[PDB]
């Protein structure tokens, strides 16, 4: 189920920040924020907290697959406590931070990082913000 | 031209915020910020910043007419300069701020407001940010 979608057509990739505040419902689900390319929106970013299994798994779903899987070694969520995620985007990686910790970076494989330019967030998150801003390099 | 689309469709009023920076590119044209419901995406709140006329004119489409205009006395905006726009929605009014100043108040004309789940922002206004934060009545 679709929580939040947002479209910026002149791209907000990269030099762009985008800050999600919330909670999850339950320990038992995920939820996942991914970044859209145009055309074909394609998944440029996939970040995914799957609480059920204590693990981030990130990907990219270009021409119709999912590549290689990234997993971080830490779980830095805990369900039904709020969080905030960032990830901010330079000309090389998305970088993630959890709670104002960098908890992971996420080298481009969409390199046409303009075309980026919607966000959607899926599933088991109770949003209280989402901002996104303009940062720089 | 849409610069900007956000879609919360557990619905963004009352009890929100949506904050906007940036700034216009001309001093001859306008922006638009307009919260839409649904079903039909009719514009709850249209807010139009008019720089060639220097007015604020405050506006709802509903029922395929637009209804009364409400013109803002003041003009608090300054061409290509940046500026911060909030709009708050509580159980009676839209409360409209422009640089942390307190501007009008727009009587909710759709009384449905757990529909207005979708934001718009067209025309001449370069975006350095938007949030969307759940506030609390
Ligand atoms: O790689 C991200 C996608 O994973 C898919 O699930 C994988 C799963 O992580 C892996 O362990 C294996 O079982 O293959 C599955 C199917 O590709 C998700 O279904 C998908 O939503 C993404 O998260
Ligand atoms: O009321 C908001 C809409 O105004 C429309 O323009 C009006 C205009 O403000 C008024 O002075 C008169 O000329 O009738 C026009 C047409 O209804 C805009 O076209 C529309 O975009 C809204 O801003």
């Amino acid at each position: 189920a679709l929580r939040f979608e947002a479209l910026y057509p002149e791209g907000m990739c990269p030099g762009w920040s985008v800050v999600v505040k919330g909670k999850t419902s339950s320990n038992t689900s995920m939820f996942e924020i991914n970044f859209l390319s145009h055309p074909g929106d394609q998944i440029a970013f996939h970040f995914n907290p799957r609480f059920a299994s204590s693990r981030i798994v990130c990907n990219s779903f270009l021409a119709n697959h999912w590549g290689k899987e990234e997993v971080n070694k830490t779980f830095p969520f805990e369900a039904k406590e709020p969080f905030q995620v960032e990830i901010y985007s330079d000309q090389d990686y998305f970088h993630i931070f959890i709670d104002e910790n960098k908890i992971l970076q996420y080298k481009h494989r969409q390199k046409q990082l303009s075309s980026i330019t919607k966000l959607q967030i899926l599933n088991d998150i109770e949003i209280s913000s989402v901002e996104i801003t303009k940062r720089g390099l």
